Parts: C-alpha cells; sequence; structure tokens
C-alpha cells in the first residue's frame, strides 16, 4: 500500500530557478516510495523532450516482457510560472479520461540526478499519502553522485523517509521486452 | 496518552515581534491538547510577571482540593533573542533536577488570547508528540475573541488538530482549594 501519514500535506517548497530545458532528457527511476500504479514495472524511465515552446513526455516500463508506455504533454505548473520553482504538469488522456500529474522537484543538478515528490491529501481519511522518486540520467547512481544524492536527501528527512525507498532494476533482463503497449490512447478509459 | 504523529517535528515559526512585557499577566488555560503532567489539574492558570530585567513564573492548578503550584524563572529563548520571535524558557527546579520548558507562541493579541505549542521528538520512536494550549486573560473565551481564536487556529490546521482540544474548568467549584502544595522546591526530586 502507499505510504500515508496523518493530517494535511506539510509545507514544502520545490527547487528554485527551475530550468526545463536543462531538465529535459531520459530519467531512470533508481528508486521510489511505493506507488500503486507503478509498483510492478521495472526498468522504469521517464523521458521528457523540450522544444522551447513545447514539451512532451514518454513514460515506460516493463511488466512480464511487455513494454508499457504513456505519451503526454508536459508543462510548467501555472503557479510555478510566476515563482520559477520546479513544478510541472503531465497530462495524459485515456479515452475521455484526462489526467494531470504534478510532480514537485525538490532538488536536482540537471545533468545527473533529480529528487521528485508529491503529497496527496485524502479528506475522507484525514491523512495524506507521500510519493517520491530518485531519478538519474544514468542507469546507476554512481559513487560521487550517490553521495551527493544522499546528502541532499538528508536535508529532506522531515518530508521523506529514505528508508522506505524501493530500488528499481535496469538489468538487461529487466529491460527486455518482446512486445509493447500503449496505456494512453483514444480507445482507452 | 499524549498525541504522537510519525516523523520529526514539522517546520514551524512562532509569532514575530514578540513583546514580553505585553505578554506578562495571568493566563487561563481554556483548553489544551492532552499533556500527561497536567491532565488532572483544573482551574489551570499560568502567571508571568516581568520586571524589565527579570521575569518569573507562577503556575498553578487544583487537584482534589489541593492547589498545586510551581515557581520558576522565565526568559526569552536564546535563539529568539536574535529573531525577536515568541519563544520562551521556563526553568523550574525540583531539588537537583532542573527543567527547561520551552513553549512556542504561535499567535497572540497580548490582551486577550495566546496560542502556544511545542513538539517533542522521540528518536527511539521515530515519532513526535504535539502539545498545545489555548490561553486567555479571562476565565472565558468570549464571543468576539472566540471567533478571533477560531480563525487564527485555522491557519494552523496543519500543525494542530483542533478537534483534539480538551476544555479546562474555571467554575468556583473547580478552583476551590482547602490547601496548597509547592511542586517545585529544594526538598523535591
Ligand atoms: C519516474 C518519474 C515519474 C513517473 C514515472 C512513471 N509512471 C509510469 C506509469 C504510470 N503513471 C501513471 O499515472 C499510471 C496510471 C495511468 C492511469 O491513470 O490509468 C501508470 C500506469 C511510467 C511507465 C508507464 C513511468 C515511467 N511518474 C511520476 C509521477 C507521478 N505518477 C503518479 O501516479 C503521480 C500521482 C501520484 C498520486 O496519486 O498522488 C505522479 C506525480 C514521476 C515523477
Ligand atoms: C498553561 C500554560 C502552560 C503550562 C501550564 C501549567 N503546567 C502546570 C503543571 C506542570 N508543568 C510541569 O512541567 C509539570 C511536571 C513538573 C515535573 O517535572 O515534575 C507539572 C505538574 C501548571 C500547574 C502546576 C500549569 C499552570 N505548561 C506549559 C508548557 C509546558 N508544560 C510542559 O510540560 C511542557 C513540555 C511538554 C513536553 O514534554 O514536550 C511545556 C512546553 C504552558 C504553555
Amino acid at each position: 500500500g502507499d505510504i500515508f501519514y496523518p493530517g494535511y500535506c506539510p509545507d514544502v517548497k520545490p527547487v528554485n530557478d527551475f530550468d526545463l530545458s536543462a531538465f529535459a532528457g531520459a530519467w531512470h527511476e533508481i528508486a521510489k516510495l511505493p506507488l500503486e500504479n507503478e509498483n510492478q514495472g521495472k526498468c522504469t524511465i521517464a523521458e521528457y523532450k523540450y522544444d522551447g515552446k513545447k514539451a512532451s513526455v514518454y513514460n515506460s516500463f516493463v511488466s512480464n516482457g511487455v513494454k508499457e508506455y504513456m505519451e503526454g504533454d508536459l508543462e510548467i505548473a501555472p503557479d510555478a510560472k510566476y515563482t520559477k520553482q520546479g513544478k510541472y504538469v503531465m497530462t495524459f488522456k485515456f479515452g475521455q479520461r484526462v489526467v494531470n500529474l504534478v510532480p514537485w522537484v525538490l532538488a536536482t543538478d540537471y545533468k545527473n540526478y533529480a529528487i521528485n515528490y508529491n503529497c496527496d491529501y485524502h479528506p475522507d481519511k484525514k491523512a495524506h499519502s507521500i510519493h517520491a522518486w530518485i531519478l538519474s540520467k544514468s542507469k546507476v547512481l554512481e559513487g560521487n553522485t550517490k553521495e551527493v544524492v544522499d546528502n541532499v536527501l538528508k536535508t529532506f528527512s522531515h518530508l521523506i523517509d529514505a528508508s522506505k525507498f524501493i530500488s528499481n532494476d535496469f538489468s538487461e533482463a529487466a529491460c527486455q521486452y518482446s512486445t509493447t503497449y500503449s496505456l494512453t490512447g483514444p480507445d482507452r478509459h
């Protein structure tokens, strides 16, 4: 199950001076906090492409030999347009269902790692769930960068319980797929 | 039991431009979050006296006809001296045991109400307990002021669960006492 904690989401401020073009690229999910929709995928990678005017997203993972993917639009969050903070929206369409995902970027050096997060409040439960992802431009978080990440993460110890991260897998095996499948699309729901 | 929530205490900033002389006086505890040491006392009042150089505290409550009290020193918290925020220390001595209590003042209008709080982190439990007190210069929080308090409290909804407050009692009966007893003192532990 996803991780929930009592009460409203805590105050949090994402990264300043966010640079979307610098952020663009293929991000590997080295690890994440449990997230129902993606708990079973492996070799999880999110690829963001930028035009200067337009941004798009290509997300994929592999489940039992199948490569599932999603294609959508990406844009800076309306409020972040004014503050210049790292907050973006990913819009995906499943038939008539439209989804607007909003990851918050707590920190990143743009070339090697990113620490993303979200807080989802359930009023009916008076509790919130927390989601987080350790992202890297390499399939492995390597030694220098590993230390960098760990120290940064530490400054967010009151927002993310590091001990709850779950490592993803990028072995050739894990990433292997015999076939594909688009989760997004007009003939979806 | 006291109220605990998981993780480290959240970020919080107490009232700005704190004025100790204006704060001085007798504060009635209209309500509080459960706090073991004082759960049984009634007619609970904290009285702070200021010289301009020196501040002292006189705390009291009544348990079964007995008026228990504590006498100590009061001073602005070392860090608050620089920031001018509302944070103070109460030092009490029980024999050789010395206690340094630190309430944080979230908000106050000085003449009628104050909203005090604290967060105690237990590393061995990876959780923190939260304490809070609604204080008033009158034995009753009256109508205008009640509305004022409620609206202020609302801005702290992510830090204090209002529904957990417990009302104190200031009836003549409650405050009645046949005898006294000093909890503080040299012949204490
Ligand atoms: C790794 C970077 C990454 C990521 C990756 C990701 N998710 C994926 C999968 C999915 N995302 C989804 O949203 C759904 C469900 C789609 C549906 O509604 O049917 C799936 C299966 C895939 C590959 C397919 C990939 C690469 N997904 C996010 C962000 C998110 N993924 C989320 O589900 C949410 C909302 C969380 C919440 O409910 O509160 C956010 C912010 C980030 C930051
Ligand atoms: C109402 C204002 C008020 C108050 C009142 C108060 N407490 C009292 C009682 C006590 N306070 C104490 O600390 C102890 C235990 C003393 C001991 O260590 O033996 C007792 C019995 C009395 C009357 C006696 C009164 C008026 N006490 C506080 C503040 C506090 N009371 C606390 O116990 C703590 C630490 C909480 C924690 O453990 O994390 C704080 C900040 C405020 C802001």
